[PDB]
């Protein structure tokens, strides 16, 4: 018996849509729900949504509030449609998927993920509701999540941190870390070795690891000498050129983040949204340096470091396909004389 | 348990809100009410109102459908709210009043007529509905309308027309001349001796009487010499004067109806109400003669003509009160040597 | 003084901005200005324009409300803005022109035609407004019009149908026809030799001639017999070709109006606007004929005649250009062995 | 003489309502004023309120001011309404009251406190303008703020801080600390013993007392040694418990801050308005430990300490009012054995 | 080839309309331009402009990306329209001109400057664009910013600083001091002598002089001391007066920026537009002293302290004007006995 006013009286009373019975009166002006609480109107969300401002609502109500993947591995994986949840994308405030299972009247394509409309479409499962792992197993086409080991399916290993409400962090008191699993046209697929990004913030960026801690630590050639990169242009790719017009390299964020303590910079995110490789125009504070699109990607600096010290620097331009996030990202080597002159995650 | 989706099923299965169970997906895109039928969005409703869309929604679809007073009876009778049910303004396409008594959870500053809230208001009430008549007796403001005789209270004939769903008419298979009664600080008053206006339309205007049927049938000078009006400016007042750039008169619907069949005109209705004196922005076709405010009233020609013959006319200008729909209307007589020069419902 | 409460008080109580003292309370919500009127709000203005709302409501309330030249003249003359008044677009629910002169403070240019903003405009002046014609000569670029004879200056006589207030009306009880005067870079021009469009309805058509009251009256073979149009395609161009899935013709709106009497149709109007030649989308709905671009035109049946009976008929294909509104027309002549085969208002 | 431009212009040249003749032009797109300065338009305000647009504005302009008790105080006392002026709600960016007493046409319901509509309403009166003390002893209704002793009213010594322009501050070039005086249906109302919240930010959380001081500085074990508070839950209820996937307690603002500094946590505050209690979505960063309704108080350490010290411990469930902001907070306090399990600001 | 997909490709591709041909999806719901990025809507961009969204959203894409000068001086040097660029306005997220040159279909009075429309306008000209020295030497009127030397014209030595995408800047991989030139009705006109503002913001305020460095590390009484400021009234202009309920002072921003250090304060924005001085509507978090018109500007402490110490200190009032920013600034200077009692930039 689902409504507008019941999907409030949750909101306002459980924090989110909890089932519980109750209405609150509701008011719609544009693009915001509000709520009369003792007379006067408090607002309750605003749709920053392409749907309608109510369903939107409701589904922003009916968000998954457990860890659950980032939606930029759901997207590498090639989901489609959640199975009975809304997994909420942050990054955009908008649901992550077009269409529900059993979740909103007006979004829904099916109740179950067992109706045949949801066969072709990859549905999200989450192994830790009750049923999901055998609705994988009879699903035509899927990802599923587990928290443990499903007798028979063999396991795919994801990232430690996952997304609870928002924040993305390395569960302590709840597992995020997940088995994967992936099945395409009634076959199981065996998911790909892959690296995985770490998913942090140039503002509280936190270093994982006794290479990282070094490079934010120790200067550039000091760096560069402990660690003997000498020759792979981590002064261009990693550190950046702040020298001319258009600044040279600058494509991991812990070079992002090693600058960012000394001078302030504008990271203008043209694309908003959850992605392995996330593209900035950005402008350098200090020196004026700048450029329109700056591939930028999170990966542990001993990852990097292991990426770039296994390619052969005899060719002068090379494509090098990387799988990062069970996707597949190619990356632009250009070398000269046996030595790196820049290596990036290749736009186009 | 009212809900939008409740409200909106109400809608699409009785035409109306009936009270019955049940949902239908709803979708609310700016202004508008959508659901969906067979997998398409179809408009339910479009809000013209100046209360957020969802609640304007439920006042319409819990909107009075049986014949009622038509809004300007009740505006000129004080009324401020009514008891358990919603006036609709079709003239507004809005609600006639701003709060509602057991409607609306959102508009509702009380659920029964009887909490103190409504003491100081003048509470409408609807003898038809059971123990209305009796709550208009416990109440201290109020209008009631009955369709019979009330045991003590002496009545007042209202108009034999009343509105039923944007339609004024008289009832042929329903009531719709009502008793009227009313109630100022506990104190049940004598309502004055009053005029009706006819409500008509100048599309679908009929004669209500013979000397109706003679002034649209009969010619200017036949009909002013078989009524004996000469020198009380019919050929002005009624009739109109379209030889000069400013339209001359033409303050009855009768004379404008007349006009109508010959020539078509433009009214611009500027202030868009229910008003016992409607005041227009006329531009003759014809002649191209206008009046930027031409004050406008549907009496019955003969109530009309007993209005102005029963006026002095020694004086050069004098405002005559006139009581029509229970309010009074000013008019401005202008007189000169002992005839009617202009009559016409006092502008401002 | 000006203020949104004092032009709205105005259009309460005069009907159009008459520069009368005093404010009503008013409430904007979106495209829509609404006022409190006994406790509830009544719309006052819908804003179909592309301005803000406040500020298309200040410049529909300041609107001219005398006999005005149809947009189209205004257009065809290269009129760019109007001398202290707003030239007001009821085909479009717009200003006729960008900015004004005097009118409104967010959209004056200048508060005077005479400053030097205006010198490479062409400001339209109205003789009839005190020392206009005084400021036509003294203005570089400018059409002006006047009831009567000016000194010195040529006329060229303009249309005898002028819009009065949204309806296109030849005056009995004011002066439409006017002269007409231009100046380029202070140059008076000598308006061309003209055929004025007839700016009538299709609904409302009335016919202006003899021949345009035999045209309608009389069959097409009988028509054509008594005018001796044989072998100028008035059975395709006037009367139109229903028989094939494109209709033929039919590019008078003198022969769409004897149609409409017999069969009704559908007239998309596709671009709303006053123009000289109109382009619809109509689609006859007794045979299921249809043309997506329906170049329409409404000249005198009698000047369309003597039109295309001074064409040299002996060119296969060729381009005859008709000065209409003081704008040049392009219309496209199509003959085979010396007879009309089609005569269309060039559509592109 | 109120106008829009008039209200803008005093926005743009005073900074607020300051009741200067001026106009400056307007524009209204949406829900945004702007006003031209030189050619290009600037945003004057966004409107946040379920008003129109133009209403919210004249409201916002017209907002006190001067030093005002805090929306939650208001709200406990019961107020409905401001007389001559506007308590603007800055955690709601609206209007803390729905209608006004001689502040703006739209939203009046009275010129002055003293007419009969506003006798039901509680309405709030401000000592430091004139007459005001004297407009509450002649109300029937309403709640009075004063600096100083109003003779015979017994004055009740209300919060040391007050929201001067949206900061809440406690005051030093200015008087925060009002007496306030409360009337219910003629009679003036004994205000309870209350305690006050500090109204402090998680952000710049500044500690009002040794114990706060302590609190902030030691570590949990030697501050519950210290101020002996053993058996009181301390490390639950204050400190918070981010072991499991529901976070413990965690109730005082105090503790927030101190875990704060730590590391981070989103505080998703799902009813955004100003609360005596606030119910918060929390999810630490760090753990994942996460809470749907964390309901967090803002009471001085001592205070808090004082209100657990001062209760019977031997029943296993039970409910404890406690007067605070001059509400009655009802909290949850479980015990065991004589010693606290849990005590929290009582949801539902 | 301009189209609503086409920009909407570059912006994706590379950031910024640049020139490349392809097209992307495009939804355009309300004021926000949305692509489709894999199944789902990314927001590209909101219109925060009063123009329409896909309008505003062209001009956007097509912003200058190189540094340029700031609007306030672009303004005070009577800037009307930019030659074949658009200049962004990031303090008011819109363009910093009504219309454009050979920019946008929409917004373009001309395709090139030399168009008889543009004669009468100051048009912007950056001589590092090819032929646009010779497009201000053949433009009636004018600003052109330049590089280097232009033979003939004399140059006056612009800020150090420019704006590089909203983020205002002194290159040092760029170059960000241009030589300015003003052409009015074909003469070009001698820039005055004038003072800069250092463009710095209040967060992140950093001393560009050993004065500057001396304000910001000693006190008071020993700066006064040191730079031998007695009887200038520093304590009230630089300083500010906190003791009080109306903010004494507090003009400069280096004094606002060492306040700020010591406790935060609200500075409301009321007109948020880039100006030489700006109006602030300041309230002091700590005291509670507040001012609604605070005028602050951003002198360097040794310019500031040049013009107060080069000022007549023996009148009572008299206006002081300073030429800053191009621009006349006039100050109101305040003696008695001697001394400065206040001098501040004049309001009104
Ligand atoms: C004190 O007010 C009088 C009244 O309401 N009398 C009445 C009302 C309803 C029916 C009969 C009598
Ligand atoms: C230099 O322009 C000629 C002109 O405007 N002549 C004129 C204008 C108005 C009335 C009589 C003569």
């Amino acid at each position: 018996a689902m409504s507008l006013e019941n999907v409030a009286f949750n909101v306002v009373n459980k924090g989110h849509f909890d089932g519980q019975q109750g209405e609150v009166p509701v008011s719609i002006i544009n693009n915001t729900v509000y709520t009369k609480v003792d007379g006067v109107d408090v607002e309750l969300f605003e749709n920053k949504t392409t749907l309608p401002v109510n369903v939107a609502f409701e589904l922003w109500a009916k968000r998954n509030i457990k860890p659950v993947p980032e939606v930029k591995i759901l997207n590498n994986l090639g989901v489609d449609i959640a199975a009975n949840t809304v997994i909420w994308d942050y990054k955009r405030d908008a649901p992550a998927h077009i269409s529900t299972i059993g979740v909103c009247s007006m979004t829904d394509i099916a109740k179950k993920p067992t109706e045949t409309i949801c066969a072709p479409l990859t549905v999200f499962f989450d192994g830790r509701v009750d049923g999901q792992v055998d609705l994988f197993r009879n699903a035509r086409n899927g990802v599923l999540i587990t928290e443990g080991s499903v007798k028979g399916l063999q396991p795919s290993v994801g990232p430690k941190q996952a997304s609870l409400n928002g924040v993305t962090l390395i569960g302590e008191a709840v597992k995020t870390q997940f088995n994967y699993y992936k099945k395409v046209d009634g076959v199981v697929q065996q998911l790909p070795e892959t690296y995985f990004t770490q998913s942090r913030n140039l503002q509280e960026f936190k270093p994982r690891s006794q290479m990282e801690i070094d490079f934010l630590e120790l200067a550039m050639d000091e760096f560069i000498e402990r660690y003997k990169l000498e020759g792979y242009a981590f002064e261009h790719i990693v550190y950046g050129d702040f020298s001319h017009s258009q600044l040279g390299g600058l494509h991991l964020l812990i070079g992002l983040a090693k600058r960012f303590k000394e001078s302030p910079f504008e990271l203008e995110d043209f694309i908003p949204m959850d992605s392995t490789v996330k593209n900035y125009f950005i402008t350098d504070a200090q020196t004026g340096s700048s450029k329109c699109v700056c591939s930028v990607i999170d990966l542990l600096l001993d990852d990097f470091v292991e990426i770039i010290k296994s390619q052969d620097l005899s060719v002068v331009s090379k494509v090098v396909k990387v799988t990062i996030d069970y996707t597949e990202i190619s990356f632009m080597l250009w070398c000269k004389d046996g030595h790196v002159e820049t290596f990036y995650p290749k736009l186009q």
